[PDB]
């Protein structure tokens, strides 16, 4: 089918960590950008309006651009950039299946590295794996890093001379991340994204992960892991059988990554929280103000389209 | 069978490199911590006493904690910390096979990152692979990194603002490591662990490695490699057929890691030494005071339980 | 067959990026070093003369040195170093197939990390994969990093204390790299090497890569990827079917790696340029002064032997 979406680029401020508000260029004013969910073979049309002060593009990572290379989104190579105030339309056929993503391709070290210019693009195979058939919950985790020294000033950041001192999943640092709430018997698909410039060793306590897809394509030889290394650009899809009730932390195992501005704990940390496990008095997330769509799992149930999430919106 | 043992946590000092003594929090006062070797299905009981001035826990990485999540060792999630001077008992069933490990889960960026709070946990499968049946020598290699500036300073370190300037295997930097001594026809299992916060590209001269396990689970499709990338939290098991006598260095190929405080050589370097190869007067290790258990290879031969090793003990 | 080569080690200066000239120890005065291309089972003889002021060796990474360990090239382990002005001869049988490489094994954090002491060693299998037979273009991409503070000073660099602020493929930083020119129907083998001390996430726009070999040995279970992580010492071989005409950038996806001295763009970036696509006036590489051998693809067609390339040569003092 033909699916047409309108996107903006906005200058907004987001709260990444306690102690760290960050100036970003949010797609539709949010970080992660809106979930785009379509079916294998669809014709996609995205009209982009640049409501910021600087030029951008959108590149569709993993999208072949079969017969549409002029929509690849690379300045100086497939198009001239989208300037401030201007608009531009992308058209492509979603013939590549799986977990894809989209991001700015202007000044990528800064725009993608620390200005949040990215979001998920999920293409459903017309014919999914048997394994995907059993899935009861779909989960998106986009990891990135932040440089506090340049949080308020567009135009700097993302070089080897900068210090990345805050780490996140879906643009929040623990304890501002949210738990992954499951019930016994759930079949959980988790899609990891190396959205920023760091490497993330994602480790699930209490469970092994079945690695089923690399960069959205199904592996002929899936393998189990308790720790999955995710590096810039990559995606890994895993399956977790939620058959082991408890509270099980789920986090980046890169030691410096579980800090925030030098202080521990912080970073890409969540907790697999099983329904019905009694909450202890000392539980860090006792009485959490809970967001069931922090990993886009509600949005992912709503069919094809473009989904904003107010939990990800920034302030003007 | 039920395996019960007693572990303490001690403030001790170890020598990591010539010129670098390091204050660590050693399990049973040693780094690497004691080897725990059990069989698949064993019931494990660990009585832990914190004889240090700071709180810790012990998390059993790879252990599912099926119906025992309260033994997962995560402060604020599965337990309150073990305070200075107190004791805590962990109980779990070793139903997950393979190369596992354990480490503190309090202040992990420092404690695991630079204070040595880790050790190996090997669970023997009921049904080993055929190649595992042929193994004549079993080898543990736990890689980590060190920040010389905080060598004397508990409560500091393991942040992006620190500099990791020393590198090791089993808490020694070359030349203070030990050779891997083999004889022609040996079948060598090597287990690599990403114990600290760094990434290590483990490369065997003179030989290809067959990669057989990821995080302790057997791959359906094992593959050969001469260089295996090991990142924090991960384990890789390989097999080397010792069929090429010579002296063949075996080391981290990450260029900066074969240094020690800016000097070369150092870091995670050993040498596969074959019996009967004549020794040149210029061979760097011709007069080595040899420790046959530097890779726990002897301990691994002595039954099921917990094993200390005097060569890893620190000074009070 | 017996194949004998004479190699030198020279002090030269290479241009890594606009405004970054770098002092290196180039094999045959070039970085990447010369392509060595032999057949499985050949007996290789390499006579090395050190024309620089410092000691070196050559280690043959991936070469088993079966019964020839004393040619492994490691100082203090298998030999004494090759001192300034001296020579040394390596002999080994190429019985290990695939994408191998060679590099100095003295002071490696500096010599391999920033002095360009490395080059590719390709061993053709007697029995290549079926897919390898469809290949119409073979491509070598050797990634490394550079520390500008020590560009002019042999004897320093390659430590945790240093800052790697420039990045390259085959020792050039975009825009001084060259495009990968194909035509529709091409079958492209690319061989990625982690020559330096950095990690590189190589991403092909417009195409998936079929990953077929790890460290030169064929995988029983090849897999597709659009992003392949390459870390020091490793090689990956992939296949790209060139069936999607466009201009498709191909680059290290590690964000800080697409910079040069703190500026963007730069780093390990090329463009897959399909012959049939009309060139726009704003295209960054319109009228590029083109080197068709930037990825050794012409040398790789020219038979067994050792091949220099002037596009990689630096300047003598
Ligand atoms: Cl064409
Ligand atoms: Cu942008
Ligand atoms: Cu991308
Ligand atoms: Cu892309
Ligand atoms: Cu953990
Ligand atoms: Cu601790
Ligand atoms: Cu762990
Ligand atoms: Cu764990
Ligand atoms: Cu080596
Ligand atoms: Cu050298
Ligand atoms: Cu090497
Ligand atoms: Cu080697
Ligand atoms: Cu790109
Ligand atoms: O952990
Ligand atoms: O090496
Ligand atoms: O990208
Ligand atoms: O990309
Ligand atoms: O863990
Ligand atoms: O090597």
């Amino acid at each position: 089918a033909e699916r047409e979406f309108d996107m903006t680029i906005e200058e907004v401020t987001i709260k990444v960590a306690p102690g760290l508000d960050y100036k970003v260029f949010g797609f539709n004013g949010q970080v992660p950008g809106p979930l785009i969910h379509v079916q294998e073979g669809d014709d996609v049309i995205v009209n982009v309006t640049n409501n910021t002060s600087l030029p951008h593009t959108i590149h569709w990572h993993g999208v072949h651009q079969k017969g549409t290379w002029r929509s690849d989104g690379v300045p100086g190579v497939t198009q001239q950039p989208i300037e401030a105030g201007d608009s531009y339309t992308y058209k492509f056929k979603a013939d590549r299946i799986g977990t894809l993503w989209y991001h700015c391709h202007v000044n990528v070290n800064e725009h993608v590295g620390v200005r949040g210019m990215w979001g998920p693009l999920i293409v459903d195979p017309k014919q999914p794996l048997p394994i995907e058939k059993r899935v009861t919950k779909d989960v998106i985790m986009m990891m990135s890093t932040w440089e506090s020294a340049v949080a308020d000033k567009y135009g700097e950041g993302g070089t080897p001379m900068n210090v990345a001192d805050y780490f996140s999943v879906n643009a929040k640092s623990f304890p501002l991340t949210q738990p992954l709430r499951v019930k016994k018997g759930d079949v959980v698909k988790i899609r990891f994204f190396g959205a920023g410039g760091g490497i993330h060793a994602m480790h699930s306590h209490g469970h092994d992960m079945l690695v089923t897809h690399k960069d959205g394509l199904p592996l002929d030889s899936p393998y189990y892991a308790d720790t999955v290394l995710v590096s810039p650009g990559e995606r890994y899809d895993v399956i977790i059988e939620a058959d082991n009730p408890g509270r099980f932390i789920f986090h980046d195992h890169v030691d410096t990554h579980v800090t925030a501005g030098g202080k521990h704990p912080g970073g890409p940390i969540t907790v697999i929280e099983y329904d019905g496990v009694p909450v202890d008095d000392w539980y860090v997330w006792k009485d959490k103000d809970y967001d069931p769509n922090f990993f886009y799992s509600e949005s992912l149930k709503q069919g094809y389209g473009m989904f904003d999430h107010d939990g990800f919106k920034g302030e003007f």
